[PDB]
């Protein structure tokens, strides 16, 4: 089975690092690093014990990588009018395209770009920071669960997640990927919102009671709009509760869209907030604190 | 109005936060005594660090004398010392709070002073402590306090709000016995293979037909927890809801490893032992918890 991995960064190089230790033929695509990764390879640095790869495939244009069957997406979405440039060399009759990138936006409009029987969607939960040319850091979690955009049919995403499995990824197969994206989207949005501006790790919004009672009121308004969008099952308020508790345990942890504010790289406002916005106002539901949040966001960083 | 008893990483964390918002505290120390008295003890966070200049320490009960609210912090194999630490403490109207891990806990201390004065707090903290009046919390510090005979909600309601002043989130159960159970599930796994094996969370977790000896253990707490008189059913899905929780901690070491590592003695009696006890009282077969509790002690001989 042979991959490409378009984006690179924290996601992209540990999964596609994964996937050619287990031996898969992984073909990197990259930009910022390609002369520190093919003249020393890339170092993964992890928690369930570190590992380097000496030699890897790597690329620095899409057209000499040619066709492939599979192609994960890892890129950060502010770089989402970049998708026809560097994926189309990649697309043969029977290539399937695989996104694990934050929010929404990203399945609908590679389906528009390629055909909507190719999108495979994968919500990622990992935590990663990354890089001085060629290393990855990985500091916890990396479980994926896989759900295809057209919603019909059995094996392709069962043989993608035992893929994951033998590459060692907890890997979770489900019916409906609109639920999830949205699921995830409860974390995401107070969680990568109120720590970018804030410029404070996850513990220090969590450790005023106030504080608190805004999380809340946030992941309510995400629940309220994931529950009218045409979900198969409904997403109960007590995950409020289960995700408050879930941080809790995370320590001092800073997530993605904090260290890009810390990076001065953009951030993926778009995807993240105004996208699921744009959803939820689509079916008429209030929600005013994302609102105020991704203003508030989009205000601070320009 | 506050006595510590412990002075362990969880008695002194919550005894400081309790004095820092203004609360007579009163420390039982004894190990590192003369390193508090000269110089008061320093409290490393997460959230920001803070020092005491003057801590209020003691090294015999009878000097500190009558007391409203006893915080036991003992670890439980020195449950032995409950009578000559504790009473003289106690007058008409003290209370006694149990922080420690496992079963067994509010009951002998029931039997030894009276089952209307204990107040159980299952509490959830990463904390390692160690440089003599130093005192290192990591995350979370949670606690869900219930009264072991259930008569009234201001005793309990007033105790949760105290905590809460003092930064720390804390809930409130009427059904203390289950939440204890429901701590059971997350501290027999963890805090026993961790320690066997010596190695952290995310190892054990690493494997897959480890994680389902960690549900298989899981399950079987459950079901010496179902059939104990609980007034709500632990359902399993439970198991689901620790497999996620536990993974996002990273590369955690829990506290019985951690004690492993120093050579210190275990907690095995209440967390493994009285459970079993308890499940085998009602006629359960648990040999995982067996297994887990026997090789546990069988590595700690020598």
């Amino acid at each position: 089975l042979r991959i490409a991995i378009v984006g690179a960064g924290a996601l992209g190089l540990y999964y596609g690092a994964l996937l050619q230790r287990s031996g898969e033929d992984v073909h990197f695509l990259l930009r910022r690093d390609y002369e520190a990764i093919a003249g020393n390879g890339l170092k993964v640095f992890s928690i369930n014990g570190d590992f380097t790869l000496p030699h890897v495939k790597g690329y620095r244009a899409p057209e000499e990588i040619g066709p492939m069957d599979l192609v994960l997406v890892g890129l950060k979405t502010f770089a989402n009018s970049r998708y026809e440039e560097l994926i189309r060399p990649l697309v043969e009759e029977g290539t399937q395209i695989l996104t694990l990138q934050n929010g929404l936006g990203n399945e609908e409009a590679l389906a528009t770009l390629f055909g909507a029987e190719r999108i495979i969607g994968g919500v990622a939960f990992l935590c990663s920071n990354r890089g001085e040319p060629g290393e990855v850091h990985h500091l916890g979690a990396g479980r994926i669960i896989l759900g295809e955009f057209l919603p019909r049919d059995t094996g392709r995403i069962e043989e993608l997640a035992a893929m994951f499995r033998q590459a060692g990824v907890d890997c979770r197969t489900t019916d409906d990927l609109k639920r999830a994206r949205w699921e995830k989207l409860v974390w995401n949005i107070p969680f990568n919102g109120l720590c970018a501006l804030l410029q404070q790790p996850v513990n220090l919004i969590l450790a005023r009671d106030v504080s608190r009672k805004l999380v809340r009121g946030i992941m309510l308004e995400v629940i309220a709009g994931a529950n009218a969008q045409g979900l198969a099952t409904f997403i109960a308020d007590g995950y409020v509760d289960d995700m408050l508790e879930f941080t809790d345990a995370m320590g001092e942890y800073k997530p993605s869209m904090e260290i890009d504010r810390e990076e001065g790289r953009p951030l993926e406002i778009a995807a993240i907030f105004r996208t699921p916005l744009a959803y939820g106002a689509r079916e008429g539901i209030a929600m005013p604190r994302v609102e105020m949040l991704a203003t508030l966001l989009e205000q601070a960083t320009g």
